[PDB]
C-alpha cells in the first residue's frame, strides 16, 4: 500500500507499517529500559518514556509539506489494534535483555499508558481520528496529537489529553503551501483557547524560522497553554534555542519554564493560562 521507494526510507527510519498506519519506538526508549534514562517527554510532562507509543493513522498522507490518493481508511477499532500490536512487537525485542531491563520495566512496557499520534503525515486526515482517541482513552491511555491545523473542523471536536498544532510559519507569505490552507489554520488557532490543553510547537531553521518575535502575534492570538520551540534536525543548537526562547519570553505572555538539551527543545508557559505541564 506504499511505494517501495518510500517504504525503504521508512524502514531505514525504523518505522513499523501496517496499511495506512505506522508506529516507531522513540529512540529514547532503549535508554530508559537499559540506562534508566528519561526523555523530554518525561521531563516536561511526567510521561513514562518506556510506556509511550509513537504512531500515526496516516503514514504518508498530508496536505502541506503527495500525488498518492488517500486510502480506504480502516475503522478506528482496527487502527487501535494495529498500533498496539505493532508496538508490542518492538517491545518483544527486549525479551532478550530481561536480565538487564528487569521484569518490572518490561511488564510496564508491555502495557503502554501514553500514545503520541505525531509520527508522520497528518493525523486529522484519518476520518475516524476522534473515535480512535476516545478508544485510547477508554483503555487507560493519555493522548497527544500533533496537527497542522488545516482541518479546523476535526480539531474542534477531538479531545486529546494534549493537542499540538505545529506552526512553523508566522504569516501568509512565509508559509510550500496554499493560502486557503493558512486561512483554515487561522480559524483553528482562534478556537484553540477553548480546548482543555493546548500547545503550539514550532520547529525553527536558520534564515527560515529564526525571527521568533514574528510569531508573537499568532502565539498571543492562539492563546494556548504551552509553546514548544524545537531545533529542526547548520541546524540550530540548544543555546540558540534557549536564547530564542528568551526573546519570546521577554516579548510575549509565554514564559520559559523548561528545556531538554538531548532533544534541543524549550518549553514556554502561557502566563495567563498557567496549568501544570505535569500530567
Amino acid at each position: 500500500m506504499i511505494p517501495e521507494e518510500i517504504y525503504k526510507i521508512l524502514r531505514k527510519q525504523r518505522y513499523q507499517i501496517d496499511g495506512h498506519t505506522a508506529v516507531k519506538l522513540c529512540g529514547w526508549v532503549r535508554k530508559k529500559m537499559l540506562e534508566d534514562k528519561n526523555c523530554y517527554k518525561s521531563k516536561f510532562y511526567g510521561i513514562e518514556t518506556h510506556r509511550c507509543i509513537q504512531c500515526t493513522p496516516s503514514v504518508i498522507w498530508c496536505q502541506q509539506n503527495s500525488q498518492i490518493k488517500e486510502p480506504k481508511w480502516e475503522e478506528p477499532e482496527v487502527v487501535y489494534e494495529k498500533i498496539l500490536a505493532m508496538h508490542k512487537r518492538i517491545i518483544m525485542g527486549y525479551a532478550g535483555v530481561l536480565d538487564r531491563v528487569g521484569e518490572k520495566k518490561f511488564k510496564e512496557a508491555l502495557e503502554p499508558k501514553h500514545v503520541a499520534i505525531s509520527l508522520s503525515g497528518e493525523p486529522t486526515l484519518y476520518p475516524y481520528l476522534d473515535e480512535l482517541i476516545k478508544i485510547f482513552h477508554k483503555n487507560g491511555f493519555t493522548t497527544f496529537v500533533v496537527s497542522n491545523g488545516i482541518l479546523t473542523d476535526v480539531i474542534e471536536k477531538i479531545e486529546p489529553t494534549q493537542l499540538y498544532i505545529s506552526l512553523d510559519a508566522y504569516d501568509l507569505d512565509s508559509y510550500g503551501g496554499k493560502k486557503e490552507y493558512w486561512e483554515s489554520i487561522l480559524n483553528t488557532l482562534d478556537i484553540l483557547k477553548e480546548k482543555k490543553r493546548t500547545c503550539i510547537r514550532t520547529t525553527l531553521i536558520r534564515g527560515y524560522n529564526d525571527d521568533i518575535l514574528k510569531f508573537v502575534e499568532l502565539y498571543e492570538r492562539a492563546d494556548v497553554h504551552f509553546i514548544e520551540l524545537k531545533s529542526y534536525m547548520d541546524m540550530l543548537q540548544h543555546d540558540e534555542i534557549l536564547k530564542l526562547a528568551k526573546m519570546l519570553d521577554e516579548n510575549s505572555s509565554y514564559k520559559l519554564i523548561d528545556d531538554s538539551e538531548d532533544s534541543r527543545v524549550a518549553l514556554l508557559q502561557n502566563e495567563n493560562r498557567k496549568i501544570n505541564p505535569k500530567l
